[PDB]
Parts: C-alpha cells; structure tokens; sequence
C-alpha cells in the first residue's frame, strides 16, 4: 500500500476531472501537481490548465469583445444613432477584464482543493523516478531541487500540449497564443501564421482592436484555410474574413524574421514578399507536452511526435500509468479530455471499464462569423460509403438585409449515407452555429436520419430551422465519384 | 367547365401559399389564391404572405433585433469599447422605414411566384362561399358587395388566419392592437401592453428599447404571473429580467376604462382603481379564428363556438371537398404548423400520400429580451400523466455577463423526464440563443431521446447549449402527482 492512491501530473481539464472524481466519489488520496496556481507568465497555464487560463475561456471572452466592432456598425441600420467617430476599442481594458475573470476561476479551484478531503495541490514540476515514485522539482532542469517525492499506486499524466515553433531565423521574435493573451497594446499591423482555428480566431480578435489605420494579415502555406473542414465552408469563411478587412494570404509562409530599429518585425516571406508587423503570431500546431517528464525512467513509450501511447482505456505499456488529454494526441478538445478523465476513474477505481468514444465529437470555431461542425466531411464519407448524398442551403439571414453586412450568408450542409438516410456529418457557418450544433451532435449519437430532420416542425424565424427544410440532395458521390444523379 | 379550377385557396398566408404553390407547381393543378391585398399595410395589414410576412413573425423579429441593440451597445463598455454614450439615440422612423422595405420586398417575391408558376393565379377581393363548388370574389366583406368573380372549383381550402381580439371596455377604440403597432409613426414615450402572452411580452421589449429617455413601458396582465402555459420557474426568471431592464410588470391588473386626455394621450383606469396615462395602449389578449365573413352556412360548414372551423386529422371539414388549415382551425397557431398542414393537405389529396400533421412536441420560441426556447411538457402536466416524473434544472450567469455588467442575465434550462425509462418529455430554456438551440432539441424529442442520450454526448465548449449535456441528477421528483424529493 502506498502513500497516495493516485498522483495526477497536470491540473487541467482532464487531470482535475480525474482528481476530483477519484477523491470525492471514491475516497482516494489524490495529489494533483501543476507549476502555478494563478494564470500568467512564466508558465501561462496554472490551475484549470490551458482551457481556463490561455485557452477556451479567455479566448471566447476576447471573441465576444471583438464582436462589438460589428454590432455597433450594424445598429445604424436599425435606427440606432451615435457619434460613430468616438468609437474607440481599448485593449488594456479588455485584458484587465479578462484577467479579472480568469483569476476568479483560479480561486474557485483553490476552494475545490480546500474542500475535498483526499485532494491536495502540490506546486512544481513533476517528473517520474520509476512507476511508483513521482518527484516534484523546482524547475524542469533535472538537477534542480526536489521539493517532495510522492509514493503512489497509479500515475496519471495529463500534461497537455505546447505551441509548435517554426525553426526559421527569427522564430524568437514571433509570439504564440500564450503571449497574445498578455500583450500591452493591441498591434496596429499583425501577422497570424497558420490556417487552423487558433490563427483564425486570433485574427478576428486583432482585427477588431487595432488602431484605425491598421491591418491584420493571416498567412497559410496551403491553398485554403482550415484544412480538414468542409471545402465549401472554407471558401465561404475566407470571403467573410476578407469582407471584414483581413488580408488572407494563402500559399504564404515566412522565411526569416528580423527586428527593425523601432521594434517591429520585418518578415521575408518564402515568396520573396516582405512586410513589417508589430506582432507575428505563430499558431502552427500544438505538440504533446511530454518531453520533460522522464518517461524513459518508468519505461513509458512515446510516439515520434511525443504523444504518450495509450490504448482505448488510456493505459500505457506500464500497467499502472495512464495518460489522457492532449498529451495522448487523440482529439485535442476540453470536453474530450474531461470525458477521458471520468472514464479512467471508472475503469481503475470503480471497475467499470469505460472508453471515450472519440467519434462524432462536435466542435466550433469562434471566428466572426462562427462555425459549428460534427461528423464527416463529404470527401471522407464518400470514401467509406457507396452512395453519399450532400444537401446544402445558403441564405443571408434577414437582419443582414437591413444591417448592411450583406456578405454574411448562413450556410448549412448535410452529408448522409444515401442507402439508409443516416446523417453522417452536419457542417454550419453563421452566428449561433456553435450553439445549434451541440443539440445536433446528440441527434448524431442517436443515429438520426435525414427524415428525422425534415419531419420536425421548424421554429420560425430562426436560422436553425433550415436544418429541417432540406429535403432534396444537392448532388451525390456514387462509388467515390461526384455525380449529380444516381 | 369540368370544374374550372382544381383548388381555390381563400387566404394567401403561410398555409394557403404552401398549399396553392405545391398543388400547382408540383402536381400541375389549376389554383386560384384569393387575398384582400397584394402589399402590406392599412387597411388590411395582411396581404400576400399573410400575417407572418406582413404583420407577424418577420417584421416582429426585425424590430426585436433592433431592440436588442439597446443592450449590446450598453454592454460593449465592459469589453473596452469607448464611445460618446450621451450621443446614443434610437430612431423609430428609421426602424419602421427599413422594416417596411424589407416586408415589401417579400411581397414582390410572392408576386413573381404567381407570375411564373404556370397554373397558379392571384385573385383579389374578399372570398366568400356560395355553395361547396363556387367561391365568390367580392368587393368587400359586406354580404351585399358587388361580386367581381365566381370560381367554379373542385376543392376549396380555407386558410384565412385569425385576427386581434378586443376588450369589451369603454375606450377600446382608443387602444391599438399589434397591426397598428407595426405602423406607429412615432415610438411611444409611455406605453402599456395589456395581455400576458408572447405578442405582448415581445412588444414590451420593442417599445422599451425605442422609447424616449424618461419613458416607461408597463405590461398589465390579469393573472398571477405572465405567460401562462409555460414553465413556472422560467416565468419567474423572465419577469425579474424584464423588470431589471426597466419594464414595469403589473400583474393582477386589467384595464377597466380608457379615455382621451386633451393632450392626446390616453388615460387608463384599471379595475384595481389604479389609473395612469399613456401615449399608446396596445391590446394583445387573444387571436380569434377569422371565419365570419365567409358564409360557411351556404356550404353547410360547421364551426366551433369561437369561430374555429372544425376539422379532422386530415384537415377536412364535415363537407368532404372543403378543408381548413392554419389559425382558422385553432389547433397550434404558428407559421411552421400551418406550412406543414398545407403540405400534408396537398399530399393527401393530390399526391395520394395521406399525411396527418402531428401537433405534439412542436417547439416554440418567445423572442422577448432575453428569449425563451421551449418544447414538450411542463412538469405540472407531466405529473398528472405519469407516476414518476424527474425534473433536472441548471441556471448560470454566462461569465460574459460578469464582464458585460448585465448580471441579472441568468441562462436557465429545465428538463422534465418520465423517471421509469428516462425519456425526455420537455426541454425548457431561457436565455440568449435559446430559440436556435431548441430547434435541434425538437428533433431529439421526436426521435424519443432519453436523458442518457443527452449527458453522453460530448459537449462543445464554451457554449450555453452544453448544459443540456451536463445534467445527470434530478433536482426533485413528482411521485404520483405530488412533488416528492427522493422519489
Ligand atoms: C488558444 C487556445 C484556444 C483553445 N480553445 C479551445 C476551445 O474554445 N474549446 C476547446 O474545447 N478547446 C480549446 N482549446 C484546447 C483545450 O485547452 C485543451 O484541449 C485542453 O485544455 C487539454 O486538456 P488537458 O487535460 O490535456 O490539460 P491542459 O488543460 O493543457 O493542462 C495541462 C496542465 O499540465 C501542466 N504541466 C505541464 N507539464 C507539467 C509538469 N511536468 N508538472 C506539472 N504540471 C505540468 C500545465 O501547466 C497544466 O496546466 C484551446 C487551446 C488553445 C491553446
Ligand atoms: C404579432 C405576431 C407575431 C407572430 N410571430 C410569430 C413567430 O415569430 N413565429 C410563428 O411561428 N408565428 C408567429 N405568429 C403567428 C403566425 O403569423 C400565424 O400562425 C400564421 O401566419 C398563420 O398562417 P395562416 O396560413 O393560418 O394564415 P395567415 O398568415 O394569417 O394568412 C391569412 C390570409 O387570409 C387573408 N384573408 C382573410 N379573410 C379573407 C377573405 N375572406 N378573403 C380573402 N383573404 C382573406 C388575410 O388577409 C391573409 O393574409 C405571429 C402572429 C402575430 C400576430
Ligand atoms: N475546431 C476545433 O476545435 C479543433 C480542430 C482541430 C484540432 N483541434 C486541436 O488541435 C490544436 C492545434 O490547433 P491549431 O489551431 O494550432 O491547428 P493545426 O490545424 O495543426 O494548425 C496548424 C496550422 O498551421 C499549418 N502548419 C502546421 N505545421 C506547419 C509548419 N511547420 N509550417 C507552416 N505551417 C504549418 C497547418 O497547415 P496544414 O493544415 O497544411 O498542416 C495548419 O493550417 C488545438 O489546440 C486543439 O484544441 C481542435
Ligand atoms: N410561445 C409561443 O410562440 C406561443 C405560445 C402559445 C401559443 N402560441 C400561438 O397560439 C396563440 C394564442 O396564444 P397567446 O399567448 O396569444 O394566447 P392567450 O392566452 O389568448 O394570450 C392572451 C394573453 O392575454 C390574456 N387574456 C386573454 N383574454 C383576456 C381578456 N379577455 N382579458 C384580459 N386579458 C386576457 C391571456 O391571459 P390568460 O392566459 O390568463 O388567458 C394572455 O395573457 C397565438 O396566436 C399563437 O401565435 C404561441
């Protein structure tokens, strides 16, 4: 028997879920380790992990702020008069408010530890000495002071992921989203590099808060942003992004970043194009944060990219060490890590083997306008099924007639297995699609068919009723081939 | 002859237009649609597109969108937006002008549809029946007016909608109803909405945003609490949030006499003996089936005591070739329910695809500020129909509103279930976006979802809708009709 039942390394969405359920629902001695207790430099994350501190929660408060540049512009069309020249955004006030809010969640979690018997927080760098001994050192350097040594039954690794760096000359003058949450002034000219959702979301933020002559550029090495998402939506989002002032640059990737005399960055693009920017933000990928846990010391196998390898039940190759969340590089989303933490406590401390279903998980992109997506994209479904039907509706929501932002089309598209009518993926662009898609993913867990959609009576006037208005396929794929008739 | 027309539709509203257009376009019949007017406005208000396009859903939602801006411009200050907050002014004439050109564009679209659907024709005037195979198109509602046309038809479809109800009181002619509210040339300073339904609570939101600076909007309603028929908790939260935004909710209040002051404004004396004075007194206390000028006795069609045309599952009347759909039948009064009914009618009769419209678990949204999204049964009803009811409840302030300053804005979702098998019987939400969330929840409820279907879906974060998936434990129960607590 050991001093601790469970030692969780990482106090994030996964680790906090597993830690609280094991101590509370199962009366275990759980020790949770994290570097920091309040959000901020030097480690950015703290209690609550990347979601609370430098992820979902601060980013969404900041996208809600970014949104008012649009709604103040659009109130003109509904008769709201005001001195439009006085309208100035204020970055410092936004950052102060954000900071205020995340500090509350940090304090919420000291309360959780202080009120759960068996749950204790232990601040520092956790590293493995063998599969029953976790060390808490002062810093990642394996020659720093060990602050305490914990003897334990099971170990759960929930260390998350870290921004990926480009190895170009000048990478150290670029920032990543961690530092974007702590900037002092909003950049007048900014470069976001990557076409994934963290890039697009931050481009929407910077675009709203820049000084009046400013410009935001989004650079992407590929052909069209947001690879892996539905093509048509990717095409449509690129236009609304450009219609709000962003210079989307595809097939573009930086080569050298140099600091200019004033402190701005001089980028030389792989194309030979050059430009100067107040801030260059690297949002090119999040890599699994496993590289300093001394996993080698306990025999845990990691992947090429550093992902800790785990089976369906999150077990590694060492029988009492499990790993969950982003470090396992399965679907990197907060709900998915929370699920995995709950399954693990059932598997290990309740002996109810549970496995997280990583399929049909729905996700949103909080761009302006937003996206809400779930299940297959037609190219994939087309590969796995002989007859796929694709449905799509597109319309400007009426308020946008009167508002002036006529470039804002709501778009909804549905991919089905044409044989049985089962819905395989629903993809949406427009406001409120993050909210609409949550209820759509429930339908998709239950095996909804397309007649289940169009036999439901609509709620009018709403965009979401278009989901129940599509009864005829726009086109098909018969045996991998796009086709118009079957 | 043969019979000159296949179907004559009286009423070019939601269900009428659905039927007339599907029957001619898809089944090639010769269809005559009758309406009083081609473009919105006085004197009839409703025109092509009916009540919803001209004086109902579409104008009301645009004016609700405008009304919202009072709160979004207020709330931007918490997120660092700086502006001359003194200079903010609503301008009602600009709202009505924009609204009016958005509605007239839709009237032009319908016009084009008659122009290019071969077989479909608009006929204009008052439609009345002569016998079950002859519709008269008269000059006006008067049974004596000149009859401009006589249509010899096989089928008659009655899709005439409903109309505002009036109080019997002295002064009733000084009050307006929602038809005129869409046409006010000046937003009222002080205004009273009487009624506790969705139209009333909706116009209190609109007048409250556009009033001049010291204005007041009062909503009077004779019951104990507004929006009878909805979730009890949600009616308490909506009343407090209405109040928190400046609307004075006077319950157990009903006008007794309205009189005109010298200055123009109206003086209302409540039955309580309370009295006040207002620019506008709007009455939103009920909608009557509009069937009285039709001469249904000539064809022998039976109507309910409130004017509702009595119909069966297939919308057929007691006269076999006459059918009725939409609000004139008084089943569920909503545009999507009339549309479904219209399409089911053309399948049954012309496509030999018999379809009764299902009127259970129809979702509906109340576009108040904040809005509500509702589908299925309220717990007090479920408790009378099932021996074991569990209520799951969750309410939270979006952290958005900690920063925004509107801390009164609680989001709330309440789920009612049959506790034996855990099927979800009703989902009821209050809060922003709830009308977009409930549509997709109505699909789950028609499939027969159980609450394990909800809490085993992985959430999308950060959203309000993800509370639907984070409810695992019942708050209290109803065992054999009594609110129990451990079951
Ligand atoms: C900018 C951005 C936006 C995002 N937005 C969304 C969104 O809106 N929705 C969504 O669902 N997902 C979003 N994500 C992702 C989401 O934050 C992650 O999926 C999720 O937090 C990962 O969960 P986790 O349990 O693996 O731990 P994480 O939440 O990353 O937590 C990891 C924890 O381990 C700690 N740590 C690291 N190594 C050690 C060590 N040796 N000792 C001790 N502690 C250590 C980190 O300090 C710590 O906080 C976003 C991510 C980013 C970066
Ligand atoms: C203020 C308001 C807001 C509403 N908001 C919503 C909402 O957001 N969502 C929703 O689902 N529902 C809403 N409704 C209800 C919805 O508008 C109606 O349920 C729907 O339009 C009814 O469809 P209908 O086919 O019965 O006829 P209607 O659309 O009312 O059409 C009736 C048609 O018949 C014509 N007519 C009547 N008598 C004759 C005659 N003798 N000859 C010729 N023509 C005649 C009327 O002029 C004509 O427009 C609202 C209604 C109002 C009043
Ligand atoms: N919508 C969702 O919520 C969702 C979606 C997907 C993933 N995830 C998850 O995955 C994480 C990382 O997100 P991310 O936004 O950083 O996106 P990611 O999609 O890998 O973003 C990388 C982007 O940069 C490009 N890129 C990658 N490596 C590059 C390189 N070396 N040089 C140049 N460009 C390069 C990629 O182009 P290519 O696309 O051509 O590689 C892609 O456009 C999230 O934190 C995690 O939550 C969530
Ligand atoms: N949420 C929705 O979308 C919703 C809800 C229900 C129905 N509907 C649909 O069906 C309809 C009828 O619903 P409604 O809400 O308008 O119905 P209603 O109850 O007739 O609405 C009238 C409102 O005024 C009150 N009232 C009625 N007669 C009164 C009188 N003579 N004296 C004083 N006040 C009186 C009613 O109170 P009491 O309740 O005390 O009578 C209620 O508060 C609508 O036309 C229709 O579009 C929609």
């Amino acid at each position: 028997s050991r001093a601790y039942d469970l030692v969780v390394i990482g106090a994030g969405s996964g680790g906090l879920e597993a830690g609280w359920n094991a101590a509370s629902l199962h009366k275990k001695r759980v020790a949770v380790i994290d570097l920091q207790k309040h959000h901020g430099p030097p480690h950015y994350a703290a209690l609550g992990g990347t979601c609370v501190n430098v992820g979902c929660v601060p980013k969404k408060l900041m996208v809600t702020g970014a949104n008012y540049m649009d709604t103040i512009r659009e109130s003109a069309g509904f008769g709201w008069e005001l001195d439009r020249e006085s309208v100035r955004p204020n970055w410092k006030a936004l950052i102060a408010a954000k900071n205020k809010a995340v500090s509350g969640i940090n304090d919420s979690y000291e309360g959780m530890f202080a009120d759960t018997e068996g749950l204790t927080f232990h601040q520092g760098w956790g590293a493995l000495q063998d599969n029953h001994t976790v060390l808490v050192r002062e810093s990642a350097d394996p020659n720093s002071a060990v602050l305490e040594t914990l003897d334990t039954e099971y170990i759960l690794l929930a260390t998350g992921s870290w921004p990926q760096h480009l190895g170009i000359e000048g990478d150290d003058l670029c920032i990543t989203s961690n530092e974007a949450f702590y900037l002092d002034e909003a950049p007048k000219r900014a470069l976001c590099v990557g076409g994934g959702y963290i890039s697009i979301e931050f481009a929407g933020i910077f675009n709203a808060y820049k000084a009046r002559g400013g410009q935001v550029d989004l650079a992407y090495r590929g052909d069209m942003i947001l690879r892996g998402f539905d093509s048509e939506l990717r095409k449509q989002l690129t236009e609304q992004l450009r219609a709000n002032g962003i210079n989307v640059r595809t097939h573009e990737n930086p080569a050298k970043v140099t600091k200019n005399a004033d402190g701005t960055r001089h980028v030389v693009f792989e194309s030979g194009a050059e430009a100067d920017y107040d801030v260059v933000m690297l949002a090119i990928g999040r890599v699994p944060r496993s590289q300093t846990l001394q996993l080698d010391k306990a025999g845990v196998e990691v992947a090429k990219n550093g992902a800790i390898k785990v089976d369906a039940y999150s077990k590694t190759n060492v029988d009492n060490i499990y790993a969950i969340g982003d470090v396992t590089d399965r679907v990197m989303l907060t709900p998915v890590a929370i699920n995995e933490g709950a399954a693990f406590v059932d598997t290990v401390f309740a002996n109810k083997p549970r496995a997280t279903d990583h399929t049909k998980v729905a996700c949103a992109v909080f761009s302006i306008p937003p996206m809400g997506v779930c299940g297959y994209v037609e190219e994939d479904a087309a590969k796995k099924y002989d007859q796929v039907a694709v449905y799509e509706s597109s319309f400007t929501p009426l308020m946008h007639n009167i508002s002036g932002s006529t470039y804002k089309k709501f778009m909804v598209r549905i991919v089905t297995n044409h044989a049985d009518g089962e819905v395989l993926g629903v993809h949406m662009l427009g406001d409120s699609s993050p909210e609409i898609i949550q209820s759509v993913a429930i339908c998709l867990k239950m095996g909804a068919k397309i007649s289940d959609f169009y036999n439901t009576i609509g709620v009018h006037p709403t965009s979401a009723e278009e989901l129940c208005s599509m009864r005829t396929p726009a086109y098909f794929y018969q045996k991998g081939k796009r086709v118009e008739k079957i």
